[PDB]
Order: structure tokens, then C-alpha cells, then sequence
């Protein structure tokens, strides 16, 4: 075990350091909570931190790691926002005791060798045109789960397809961790918080309310059925200046090879200028 | 509740959750959990892994018996052998219990899996590493035991453990051999007398190579080839000298010589440590 100062933020870069500290905490009865992030923290991330915090006896580990493996080449990785000083300041303000900030060399010392191959869900929606993205996510999350060995791991409903795929990972590899989904944090007007929102200029920011407005319109229209819900969403998106829809799909909640019934998830992705935004919402069909 | 466990007796569990719960409970009581993965049909080769696991102070030995459909049966007899060895846990899951959602998330091995045995069987090691990762997470052993017999499998499991940051020690156990050197395998019984006599060439070629190695890598390889060449009906699939991690052989130093061959319809493998010079 390296130094651990309780009630203070401890920052570890070495996998072995955080693994030792986590083990030592776990052996003395603390329950270790893990919150994977790519940094540039905002209130969406803090909702996961707080959910973790409220677990009785919890120690909270927030990982910050802009994982190269889930980026496709073409400057996306270099372009990802990095604000380490603000991130650690926020974690201190939240009472988090552990930040895990690994280097690329420590996570990938052998490059890409053994990796996780996700199931067919990874080839759809976000994965359609980024066929390796979710292998990247599931590989790093598996590694983080093995390094930290948390009792529970926290993921946002914001990245709902990611959340579902993490549940598949946990189920399919018999991982002894509880996956906790945390509801999407929104701005006052409905805009889902994201580190990419900083790339919307004033006009795009105004137009971007249409994604959440479309989804919530759809959620309410859904008493009248799937077609009514989808066409409500399309009408709002269509009314929105310079929103280019990539997809809008209503699926069963597991997003799996199962047709939609009473409970679904409506998912949208759209481009505003160069910024790709995502949102999703629970949908109940024929239910008021 | 935790499932029943009778110390000193063979306790058999088919449900992953059950062996998981028992393993956890035992870990907490001051046992070190040892895992020995098999596909049943046990012989002295498997028993050497068992005995290596047993000798670890405070060990409780978990032997898994599971025929993994993804890398492609004497149940009562296997179980009696384990009882005889003083094994306390056998984990005998069904395919449905191991794969309740079918094949979905899997492990994708690195490029070593496309080589050597990955030649004729390109999907084989994905199946192995997928099932071994699952057994590791179910049982959560302190140490997991594999035979040097399947050396490429062993090296790939070390890669799995390293790459996924798994907290388990991987223990390789030396190949158990018949009196004439042939590596023990359930496949040996398929050989007719001519083929069984010819089959001694694999181990003879490797051991010759090991001793020829004082004269350098080429002398070792040529020695092995000459012994394989003295045997009838032995179709060599490969004969390769690699470093101990199965990368390219270094100029001198330690390596591994691996061989595979087909005798009629039966495919046999063997391998040996080589020290160059
Ligand atoms: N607005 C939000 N509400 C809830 N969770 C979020 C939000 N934005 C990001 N997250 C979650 O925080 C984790 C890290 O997000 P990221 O750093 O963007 O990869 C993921 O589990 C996200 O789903
Ligand atoms: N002759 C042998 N000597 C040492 N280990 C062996 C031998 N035969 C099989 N094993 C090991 O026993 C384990 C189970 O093999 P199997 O049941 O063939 O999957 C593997 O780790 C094998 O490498």
C-alpha cells in the first residue's frame, strides 16, 4: 500500500497503487465504489459521484482516463477536452477520496493484444460507423474493474447503449460487481449534460434543446402508440434549425434481439455543426 | 445462505453461483482457493495439476469439469479419481449455465492465437480464453493451474491475465509422460501399435534437440527434424523454435521448441524448454 490520506483526495496513477489501496480498504470493511470517466467533469459526472457517495460505508474511486482504444483515428482522441485541474478540484469539493488517473503506457503496455469482443449490439446505433468503439469501452472497463475490484460500478443512462453493454459484459464474464445506472442530468431547458456541449456556439446551443424536447414529446405521445411517439419526435427535430439527425430509434429496453413491447427506450443522435449529441429516454407504449 | 460444504469430502456443485458462494466463504475462512480447469476424462496428467494445487499450504482445490463447446465423458469415474486425490470441490456446470445468454461478449486473443495450433483451429483460443476468464471470475482462485503440455494455451492465459489485470497467479505444471516419453493424452489410445511406436518420435525429437542445443539453434532444429524423419506415418504440421513467450527466438538464451503432427487421424503435440548454447 502507498499513502492513503482519509477524508482527502488521493491521486494514483499506477494501477498497482490503486489496486493495493482498494484491496486494503475492502479488507477493512469499506465498500469500494467505482465511477469511470474520461474527465472534463460536469454535473452529470457528479450525479454518479454522489450516487456512489451515498452508499453506506462507501469509498469512492473516480477513474479519469481518455481511453485511446475507444477512439477511431482522425483526431478525435487529440480533440477530446482535458481539464485535469478543474476535474481534481471538483472531486475534492465532492469529498471523493480516490482519483485513479492511469497513463496510456500503464494501461496498454503491450499495445492491443487480448481484448474484449462485445456481442452484436456493439455493431449498431453508435457502433454502426465506429465498429471498434465498444470493444475499446468494454476492454478498458473490464481492466478498471479488475484493477479496482469495486463492489458497485456507476454508469450514466446518458450513454444508454454503453450501460446496456456493460451489463452484458458483467453478466457474460460472471463479474462479481453490481452495475448501477444513474439517470441523465440535464440543463434547465432539458439539454443532456455532456463534455461535448462546450462545442456548441450560441445558436447551436439554442437549437440543441430539440433533442430532449423531441424525446419528451415522444414519451408523452406514446399513449397513442409507437408511430405517434416517433412522428412527434421527428416533427420537433424537423422544426429545429441545423440539427442533422443521424438516427432516431425506438427499441426494447435491452436494445437486444427482442421486439419493442410496453417498455422501450427512444434513442437519438444528431449533429449540430461538427458536434455529435446523443440523448435517450424511457418510453412506455399505451401507458399514461 | 451459503451452500453446504463438507470439509475433507468431495463437494460437487453445478451452479456457478453456488461454487462462487462456497469459494468466497472458504477464502474468508483462511483457505487459499486453487483452480484446476479440465474437460474431464481425467488421467495422470490432470492428477499432476491436482497434486501441485494440493501442496499449497491451506489450499482448497477446485477442479472444474466442463466441455467447452466454444473451443471446438466419464463423469462418475472422474469424480471417483478426484475423491481418491482428496479434492474437496468439483464444479460441473452445464453449457446452459455457463452460457445462459448464448455467445455474446467474448475474449479476442492477441495474434499469437492465429499461430501454431491457431493454424488449423483459428477460433480455438478465443473459446479457451473466454471460458477460462469466466471460470476465473466465478471461482476467484488465488492460483490457477495449467499443464505445460498445452504450452501455447498456457502462454495465452498468461497474456489474458496480464492484459486484463487479473489478480491470479498462473502456475504451469510440467508435462506428465508415459515410460517412453510420450506426452500423456486421452488421444494416445486412438493410436494403433505402429502409430504408438512412431509417436515416441515427438518426445525423442524434442529431447534430442534440447541436448543438441549446446551446438546452437540450427543444430537443435536439425536434430529434432532428423528424429521426426526416422518415423513412418508421422505428418509434421509444425516444428518451431520460439522464445519462452512464443515470440521469435533470440540469438542465444531460453526458448521453447514445439511440435505437432498427425498420425492417421490423431493429432499429437509436444514441446520442451531449450537453452541455446
Ligand atoms: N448528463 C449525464 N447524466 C448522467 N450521467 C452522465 C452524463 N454525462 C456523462 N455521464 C456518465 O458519466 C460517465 C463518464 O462519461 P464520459 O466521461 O463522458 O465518458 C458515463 O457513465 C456517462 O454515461
Ligand atoms: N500429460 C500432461 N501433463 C501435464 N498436464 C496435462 C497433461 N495432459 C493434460 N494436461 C493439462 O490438464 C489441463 C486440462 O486438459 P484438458 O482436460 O485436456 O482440457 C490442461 O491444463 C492440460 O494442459
Amino acid at each position: 500500500i502507498p499513502a492513503f490520506h482519509p477524508g482527502e483526495l488521493n491521486v494514483y496513477s499506477a494501477p498497482g497503487d490503486v489496486a493495493d489501496v482498494s484491496r486494503a480498504l475492502r479488507l477493512t470493511g469499506r465498500r469500494v465504489m467505482l465511477v469511470p470517466t474520461m474527465g472534463a467533469l460536469h454535473e452529470g459526472h457528479l450525479a454518479l459521484v454522489r450516487a456512489a457517495k451515498r452508499v453506506p460505508g462507501s469509498v469512492v474511486v473516480v477513474s479519469i482516463f481518455v481511453n485511446p482504444m475507444q477512439f477511431g483515428a482522425g483526431g478525435d482522441l487529440d480533440a477530446y477536452p482535458r481539464t485535469p485541474d478543474d476535474d481534481l478540484a471538483q472531486l475534492r469539493a465532492e469529498g471523493v477520496e480516490i482519483a485513479f488517473t492511469p497513463t496510456t503506457a500503464a494501461m496498454y503496455p503491450d499495445g492491443l493484444r487480448t481484448t474484449v469482443q462485445p456481442g452484436p449490439l456493439a455493431a449498431e446505433l453508435e457502433g454502426g460507423p465506429r465498429p471498434t468503439h465498444f470493444a475499446g469501452v468494454l476492454t478498458v472497463v473490464l481492466k478498471l474493474l479488475q484493477i479496482v475490484r469495486p463492489d458497485r460500478v456507476f454508469f450514466g443512462e446518458k450513454d444508454y447503449q454503453q450501460l446496456v453493454l456493460i451489463r452484458q459484459l458483467v453478466a457474460d464474464f460472471n463479474l462479481d460487481v453490481a452495475v448501477v445506472g444513474v439517470p441523465t442530468v440535464r440543463e434547465a431547458d432539458g439539454l443532456a449534460m455532456s463534455s461535448r456541449n462546450r462545442y456548441l456556439d450560441p445558436a447551436q446551443r439554442a437549437a440543441a434543446v430539440a433533442l430532449s424536447a423531441a424525446l419528451t414529446a415522444a414519451a408523452h405521445a406514446a399513449t397513442a402508440g409507437a408511430q405517434a411517439a416517433l412522428d412527434a419526435a421527428r416533427a420537433v427535430l424537423d422544426a429545429a434549425p441545423g440539427v442533422a439527425v443521424d438516427y432516431l430509434e425506438l427499441r426494447d429496453i435491452g436494445l437486444g434481439p427482442m421486439p419493442l413491447n410496453g417498455s422501450g427506450r427512444l434513442l437519438v443522435a444528431a449533429r449540430l455543426g461538427t458536434t455529435r449529441l446523443l440523448d435517450n429516454i424511457a418510453i412506455e407504449i399505451g401507458t399514461f
